[PDB]
DNA sequence: ATTATGACGCT
DNA sequence: AGCGTCAT
C-alpha cells in the first residue's frame, strides 16, 4: 500500500531523430525532402544494403537491411543517398557531425545520456521542478503541447489523427491536480512541455525533426517515443502502464528482443509484458537470473531505476570492415593494407576527439572474423595504444593477430579474413 | 553478400 | 581480459 514503491520519481524523456541519415541527406539536398528515398552502403551488390528510410519510403515496405535493388521492386520512384566512402570503406562522419550539433541543442536544457548516434535521454526532474516553480500553479494549456499523444487517451463515453490526440490531451489535461508540485501525472506534463520545447529547438536549430517520449524512467521513455512517430512525442505515464503492456508483445521492450525474450516466452508460456506480473520476484529470478529477474518484476509493474547516465560522447571510437564471400582476405598484403586503411581512419577520428574532448585513448582492440566462423567476431585481442599514428597501430593489429594465420606460408592468409575492426578504448583526460 | 558501429553483461 | 548479447 502506502510503501509500494511506484517508480515515479523521475522524469525521463527518450528523444530519437527521426530516419536520421535520410533527414541529414535531405538537410544537404533539398531535392531529397518530403520524398520516398533511403541512405545506402556501397552500390555494387544489389544495389546496396540500405540502413533508413523516409518515412513515404516505407509506405511501400522499404525497410532497413533491405537491397536497394529488392526496395526499388517496391518502389520504383524510391531515392537514394549513398554514405561516403573513404580509404575504401564507408566513412559515416557526416552523420557523427550531425549527431553533434542535437546532441549540444539537447545539453542545453538538461545532462543527457547518448545512447547511439540519433537518440538521447534527458533526465527532465530537475528542469520539472523549476518550471513549476516558476508556473505558480498556473495550469498547463493544451497550446503548449502541440505534438503531445497521451497513450491510451482518449477513452470512454471525429474520424481524423489530430482529432484524436486532441481529445485525448483535452482528457488528460481536464483530469490534471495543478496545485499538487508532487503529482507525478503533472510532472511528466511539465516534462513533457519541456520536451516540446527542446524539439522546436532542435529543429528550428538543425532542421532536424525528432519524435520523443516522456514517462518516469529510460524504458518507459524508449516505449513511449515509438508510439507515434514521426515528429510526435507520447506521454506514457504510470497509469497507463496495466493497459499499455496487457497487449505488447514482450519483444518490444529494449533488452528483451533476442534470446532473453524468447527464453521469457517460451519458459513462462506468456506473450505479453502484462503476463509478468502474476510471477513472484524469487520465481523470475530463478529462470532468469537475480539481476534479470528483478528488472523483469518491476519492468512489468511500469518500474525501472537505471539512470540516465550524464555521457554526451561515445566511450569508443571504432573502424569496421567486412569482406564478404570472394572478397575475403587471404594474402599478407591485403590484411596489411586494410589494417592500415582502418587504422588511418581510426587516427583521423582520434585525432578530432582529442582536441575537441579533451581526451586520449589508452587501449586498442583488434577484432577479426575468419571465413566460416559463424560468430560475428572470431578473436579479439587489445593491445596498449601509446600513440596516434596510423601504421603504428596498423602495425600493432597485425601483431596481435598474426598468429591467426594457419597458412603455412607466410604470405597466404587462411583462414581468408571476413571482417576487421580496429577500436580505441579506455579514454583518459588530457 | 546485412553493414557499421556502439553499449553493456558474463566469467 | 576475451567473449556474448542486444541494438539497428
Ligand atoms: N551503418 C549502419 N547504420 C545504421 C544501421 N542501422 C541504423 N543505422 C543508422 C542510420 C539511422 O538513420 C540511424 C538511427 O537509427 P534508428 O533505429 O533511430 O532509425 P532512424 O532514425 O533511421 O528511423 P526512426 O524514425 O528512428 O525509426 O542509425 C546499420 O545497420 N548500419
Ligand atoms: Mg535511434
Ligand atoms: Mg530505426
Amino acid at each position: 500500500g502506502p510503501h509500494m514503491a511506484t517508480g515515479q520519481d523521475r522524469v525521463v524523456a527518450l528523444v530519437d531523430m527521426d530516419c536520421f541519415f535520410v533527414q541529414v541527406e535531405q538537410r544537404q539536398n533539398p531535392h531529397l525532402r518530403n520524398k520516398p528515398c533511403a541512405v545506402v552502403q556501397y552500390k555494387s551488390w544489389k544495389g546496396g544494403g540500405i540502413i533508413a528510410v523516409s518515412y513515404e519510403a516505407r509506405a511501400f515496405g522499404v525497410t532497413r537491411s533491405m537491397w536497394a535493388d529488392d526496395a526499388k521492386k517496391l518502389c520504383p520512384d524510391l531515392l537514394l543517398a549513398q554514405v561516403r566512402e573513404s580509404r575504401g570503406k564507408a566513412n559515416l562522419t557526416k552523420y557523427r557531425e550531425a549527431s553533434v550539433e542535437v546532441m549540444e541543442i539537447m545539453s542545453r536544457f538538461a545532462v543527457i545520456e547518448r545512447a547511439s548516434i540519433d537518440e538521447a535521454y534527458v533526465d527532465l526532474t530537475s528542469a520539472v521542478q523549476e518550471r513549476l516553480q516558476k508556473l505558480q500553479g498556473q495550469p498547463i494549456s493544451a497550446d503548449l503541447l502541440p505534438s503531445t499523444y497521451i497513450e491510451g487517451l482518449p477513452q470512454g463515453p471525429t474520424v481524423q489523427k489530430e482529432g484524436m490526440r486532441k481529445q485525448g490531451l483535452f482528457q488528460w489535461l481536464d483530469s490534471l491536480q495543478i496545485d499538487n508540485l508532487t503529482s507525478p501525472d503533472l510532472q511528466l506534463t511539465v516534462g513533457a512541455v519541456i520536451v516540446e520545447e527542446m524539439r522546436a529547438a532542435i529543429e528550428r536549430e538543425t532542421g532536424f525533426q525528432c519524435s520523443a517520449g516522456i514517462s518516469h524512467n529510460k524504458v518507459l521513455a524508449k516505449l513511449a517515443c515509438g508510439l507515434n512517430k514521426p515528429n510526435r512525442q507520447t506521454l506514457v505515464s504510470h497509469g497507463s502502464v496495466p493497459q499499455l503492456f496487457s497487449q505488447m508483445p514482450i519483444r518490444k521492450i529494449r533488452s528483451l528482443g533476442g534470446k532473453l525474450g524468447a527464453s521469457v516466452i517460451e519458459i513462462l508460456g506468456i506473450e505479453y509484458m502484462g503476463e509478468l506480473t502474476q510471477f513472484t520476484e524469487s520465481q523470475l529470478q530463478s529462470h532468469f537470473g537475480e539481476k534479470n529477474g528483478s528488472w523483469l518484476y518491476a519492468m512489468c509493474r511500469g518500474i525501472e531505476h537505471d539512470p540516465v547516465k550524464p555521457r554526451q560522447l561515445p566511450k569508443t571510437i571504432g573502424c569496421s570492415k567486412n569482406f564478404p564471400g570472394k572478397t575475403a582476405l587471404a594474402t599478407r598484403e591485403q590484411v596489411q593494407w586494410w589494417l592500415l586503411q582502418l587504422a588511418q581512419e581510426l587516427e583521423e577520428r582520434l585525432t578530432k576527439d582529442r582536441n575537441d574532448n579533451d581526451r586520449v585513448a589508452t587501449q586498442l582492440v583488434v577484432s577479426i572474423r575468419v571465413q566460416g566462423d559463424k560468430r560475428l567476431s572470431s578473436l579479439r585481442r587489445c593491445c596498449a595504444l601509446t600513440r596516434y599514428d596510423a601504421h603504428k597501430m596498423s602495425h600493432d593489429a597485425f601483431t596481435v593477430i598474426k598468429n591467426c594465420n594457419t597458412s603455412g606460408i607466410q604470405t597466404e592468409w587462411s583462414p581468408p579474413l571476413t571482417m576487421l575492426f580496429l577500436c580505441a578504448t579506455k579514454f583518459s583526460a588530457s
